[PDB]
């Protein structure tokens, strides 16, 4: 709808990678998560099964194995990727409308806060996921599961695709970032 | 859809912080609420689990510990924070049908009103929850639940994670607020 | 969409209050009957449940207790009330395409009948759940119940919360039509 | 969105009562059917109850009392009363693009259609469904349900209300197509 | 939406029966399909019952009795239906970009498709469903099921209904096709 | 929506094959995976059943078989084949805001592209699914799963005729596409 109207403002407003090949990375990581992703996570506590008789086992692991959803995570890296851009584009048209350094600083800025939060939430995924590949089987021992529960996770090979789709993706975009960086930095 | 097109003319009437940083704290907390949280709270009471056999007491528990949700105290937050804008946008465009001090009043008094809508909700969230953290297990001995009964809620660490994102962002708005009040009242 | 649009044309023609604060009220309506209170009432047969093991039992007591659902309710209530706006639009852009008195008689009609609609809906909420306030516990004896049966309600409280809500704003509309009638009364 | 604009179009052409009263009430049902009265029959089968062990049987009753719903019937109402207006707005700009009769009797024979199909739809729901008003118990004895199987409908008194209200507005929509048609009458 | 404006072009571009009846019958089993055919087919095997305890016994015999679902084969016939006209629209704007026998060959050719679609569709739904009614009961003897199996379908008098109708639209269509290609034939 | 306004554009620089037959057979993919097959993937697992009684057995058994599904597989294949279209239009567009061989180098490439991504995901198909019939029964003895398990696919008929739909239609795009390829390379 709107989405790419706006999106072809900023598409106007930018350099040879940012214009192209970033615009159509984040385009791309939109579609995986909305049109495909977003689906294979819909049954993830519908479908956690576990091995007792316990009442609210069930709630205490899942809840323990999966502290934020993949997708919820996946979800607030890109508002956080694109929130800079989006500053940018008010404050360009906020010049615009009272009329070097002073875009070229917010423009450097942008892309240096796109780096740091995207290498963050790549760390996320590493510390709390422990890798990214997803198991199938699970050993709980909160409370109230009784010694050691075992359980299973719904559908670990599709999510362990994905993981790695959008993982792949990101480290791209970190590398399209850096080599913008060095093209301004060559400049001085 | 239509919802960024209005905001683009209440963007081109403010001052420095409202124009920019307080839009983009508006827009950012609608997404949050829109494309994340919404589906964490989707199960709150189909996965509240209770360890008893008592008919109703699964029923009487719930609605103890959660009188209203949090999904809906903040979208009812949301509403009460973006309707003086809304106020002004209309008063202005009456005032233009018909053609200092009378707008002057009328946005003083519309950032005054934020401010206290903000910090309201946001006691009524410390009060009710006792908190921003939430608990595995609550403790529910309301009638007709015999003595004292164990429930679990459902995916009680991600409702936090959230929770914590909405508060910090509201603490946020309030200080973007008092800054502007502040630049209005050293004007004098 | 288009509905804001739409609503534009009518703000453009009406009075100091009609234009901006019935107005805005109406939308407030709107507003807390989509995002917020149409998901209160979501499982409200699912989650009613009766101590019983009577089959049928709980259709009929969910049916004695609850002849139309609340949300039902105000979704009729703000047609009735938004049908007169919508016939002087129409009226007037028939008479524009054609082309005092004439636009008077069906201004002040107009508002005549926005306030028996919305006092004839606030006497129906009244009388057929006897009060504002929803109970945890309703007792039912209608057949095939043997004997008396207890049930309970799910969401009492969030539902009382949204309950006094609607209410309230549709006192203040009330309140608002009658200062309008008072203004064009001693207009004479 | 697009349909109150595609509507305005055959509102400018048209006249008193038809370019006023025949589209608000068609407007009028639309909502109804929409918003209010589709998700009342939303658990017309789930929540559909009999009083047997027998496999089966709960599907031939519910074939057997509902042959079809009652939100099908006004969808396809709609439809075919629809229709009509929607042949004459392409027959004149089809006329239009090429460039008394020639329209008058496509407009007087247009409302001809609505009436038939109005009247026609509302005696199929009085012979189908026996009255307007929907019972609680419905006894079944289709095969493969033993002897006599009693059933329970699903909310039948919110049903009842919106039943009536369909079935008001349509014979009101008869009235006013009556009238136009008198007026035209007259004129010879 | 965008489809009726779509279907503005198509129109402005046709004969006598093509701009108006052919155009109106397609939009007329759109609306069928989509507002009212497509939630009757919704609980298709959720509601399919069977008296047996075979596990698997209901996969095997709802997939023998329904290879592909009535509302699938309608969405198939319609995209098939659509595409001559959707490639005749755009030969004709190709031909246009560069800028009698080149438009009538192709116009020929593209009505020759839709009854060639229109019978084959047709002839589908006849040999495997075995007529257009739908039967209450139907028995399944597939591995594993033992012996013969009864099974029940779920509504099947309302999508006789849906099926007769859904049958006579498209039969209406073939005629108008050969209609206009007497008018086309009689031409030389 | 928005989409045909955008497929607009690209089909106005594109050549004979690429401006129609293309865009009409990519446009008729999205329209069968939307319209009609998503749906009959929806149950895939909530269906999937197995003669055991071991917990976990089923969830284990789902994802061994279904590793991706095949609606997914689809989504990600026609992102794949529309990105080189995307990354033209706007090397085209960036290359007109600055403003033979450089729209030919891109052009030529863009083509390889997709014949490329097209048989790259048709042999994912072949060797992942073995073949493009899906089975009624799947015999499946992962851990936990004692010795080997029945386990009994849903709808495997339908899914083998959209399954053969695609794959065909694929075939097609990849026939097209060499065909564009040998007019550009007789041309030299």
């Amino acid at each position: 709808g709107t989405l790419q109207t706006i999106l072809g403002g900023v598409n106007k407003h930018s350099t040879s990678i940012g214009k192209i090949w970033l615009t159509v990375l984040f385009i791309f990581r939109i579609m995986i998560l909305v049109v495909a992703a977003k689906e294979v996570w819909g049954d993830e506590q519908a479908d956690f099964v576990c091995n007792t008789l316990q009442p609210g086992c069930k709630n205490v692991c899942y809840d323990h194995y999966f502290p934020i959803s993949h997708i919820r995570l996946w979800a607030l890296q890109l508002i956080f990727v694109s929130t800079p851009a989006l500053l940018v584009a008010m404050h360009v048209a906020y010049r615009r409308h009272e009329k070097e350094g002073s875009l070229w600083w917010t423009y450097t800025s942008s892309i240096f806060f796109r780096v740091i939060f995207e290498a963050a939430f790549m760390y996320v995924f590493y510390v709390m996921y422990d890798g990214f590949s997803m198991q199938r089987l699970v050993k709980c021992n909160a409370w109230p599961c009784p010694n050691t529960v075992d359980c299973f996770v719904s559908r670990p090979t599709e999510k362990t695709v994905f993981t790695v789709f959008m993982i792949a993706v990101s480290g791209i975009c970190i590398l399209l970032n850096v080599t913008e960086l060095c093209y301004l930095l060559i400049r001085y």
